[PDB]
């Protein structure tokens, strides 16, 4: 059963960022109102039952809000007057911002058996892990997931969503039914819908998706050339491949950008990936050597002043596993939940 | 001057005959180890090369090598009794930590062992650490990765593993320093790296290195001066998307991380992101993966996607060290270090 549903959608976007920031509709197509806003049109032009919560009138236009009404859309300012409206809630919250205050107001206060959706930015694990201590005690019944859409909802460009789903290492945020749910209700308007762990769903559909395409591109080349041209064994280039993105991540995490590239130093970086160009066609490295010959003087500056901190070597999985045979599963997992949180929450 | 060993002549008919280096890059066999031989005697070393396998290279590459005043040798326990460094050009699987483990408990007092090519010096040291920790407190492990294959114009430098960015001294100042004079005296520059990073700048990984930075910087430019995203946002994303990639292909190969990810779902999602007039590394991206290769394309769909758990990796890591503290936790990363990097 997954016909007019009680839908309630948090944040109608900022339309300045969609309509000025963006250009949308010069540069891709479209009319206003955009994002989380044209969601709720969206879903009630399918026939469910939606409302909006948005606390500031004044992020958007009176004239697109009419859009919003007309579609039949419900508009509060209240987040938790949507929260007892709906069966299933998507945060419109791009910016990660409000996302966990959102969730943490609305959590005791919707409906049984609710299933509350990230959209975009915040991964559907990590707004679990900020809400574990209600979801084990007092709310079992609220299942997690997210619904991300391809590209900026009332585009034409976006065609789908991709719906977090069971992790690739088993666990259920959300019961098969609260998942197809939000699957059924993602198709509205004529959308396709694709489950997709929830572990890594963000990193496929949200913004990210960037540094997902260009780094898998990176990876496949030197897969090809090195199996390929330098015949090097499998396994080593795994490893490597492992340990690049690996550095990188870490870097990043202890140092931030500036100091991540600090460490990599591109000058260094630039000699030794030309030695790599070995093939024919390898467009992703001769954009990369140019990329990094070209830096920003503004970037450039900033990473000279940056601070290379402690950062240590790792292979993560192998350590998941390591941690668990030592102090048991149940600790294992409070350490990963702890940490998850105090990067990705906190 | 000094008295280096060197380990492993390189093979010759790869660099010569596969990849016909002399008409692709230039310069003239012997390539590799051999020729870092050659260029450490020639700038008046004391030099020994370590090659069982006489067949790794015809006659004249051998007379070139002699003629540099190298003495060959076909026993690494010579090698090792002879040299204050000890520089391992060893064949890219085990063998590297084979030699390593032969050669330690017969080095010299104070000798310091660098690997070149594809094992980190961090993951050399964990291999070695029962050794090290106790018998050998003497011998320093450093890296002298040339970034190019020797003997080609392309090599115009070492990259040196030094004090790692947490602050273990995996070799003594004045062991690193004769890795860096090693690395002068042959017409090398020699740029000291923390060990911990060494081999993602300077081995043939660089290639992914390079290509994923250049998408991190496209998104920090698009992030902050289109979408005027927060700062820790963005690095929370780019922090999400190489974790997740580093540990699919972790658990799950290559294949099975491109099976999680699915390409068509991404080149759609990524298409979104063409926010600025030139980003040829989107461009590429896209082009390359809407154009996988169709065997590739084939051995992805019978992929197999493993347990993969979702982590915060240096969070993590404060976290086990404050958890079972500082020596049970970094013997938890020693060894789950040595059993993805080394077994």
């Amino acid at each position: 059963k997954v016909d007019n549903m009680k839908v309630s959608v948090y944040g109608a976007g900022n339309q300045n960022l969609y309509i000025n920031k963006l250009n949308l509709p010069e540069k891709f197509g479209g009319e206003p109102p955009y994002g989380g806003s044209r969601m709720a049109i969206e879903f009630a032009e399918a026939g469910h039952d939606v409302v909006l919560a948005e606390p500031n009138k004044n992020i958007m236009s009176d004239d697109l809000w009419k859009k919003v009404e007309d579609a039949g859309v419900k508009v509060v300012s209240d987040d938790v007057e949507a929260a007892k409206h709906g069966e299933i809630h998507v945060l419109f919250t791009p910016f990660g911002k409000a996302t966990f205050r959102i969730a943490k107001t609305i959590i005791e206060h919707v409906p049984e058996n609710a299933v509350i959706c990230n959209t975009c930015t915040v991964s559907p694990v990590v707004l679990y892990y900020s809400l574990e201590p209600i979801l084990r005690t007092k709310r079992k019944d609220v299942g997690i997931s997210s619904m991300h859409p391809a590209a900026v909802p009332g585009t034409p460009q976006h065609g789908h969503y991709v719906i977090g789903g069971k992790t690739t290492d088993g666990k259920e945020l959300a019961t098969e039914e609260q998942i197809k749910k939000a699957v059924e209700l993602a198709k509205s308007a004529g959308k396709e819908a694709y489950v997709v762990p929830a572990d890594v769903s963000s990193v496929v559909a949200d913004m990210g998706s960037l540094v997902t395409a260009v780094a898998l591109s990176g990876v496949l080349d030197y897969y090809t050339v090195g199996r390929k041209i330098i015949n090097a064994p499998k396994k080593m280039i795994e490893q490597q491949v492992i340990m690049t993105l690996q550095t990188m991540a870490s870097l990043v995490e202890t140092s931030g950008i500036e100091g991540m590239v600090k460490a990599l130093n591109p000058e260094l970086l630039i000699r030794s990936a030309s030695s790599m160009k070995l093939l024919d066609r390898q467009k992703d490295l001769d954009a990369a050597l140019e990329i990094l010959q070209n830096l920003d003087e503004t970037l450039k500056a900033e990473v000279e002043k940056a601070e290379i901190k402690p950062t240590t070597l790792v292979a993560a999985q192998s350590l998941v596993k390591e941690i668990k045979t030592l102090i048991g599963g149940a600790a294992a997992e409070g350490a990963i939940k702890r940490s998850a949180r105090k990067l990705f929450e906190h």
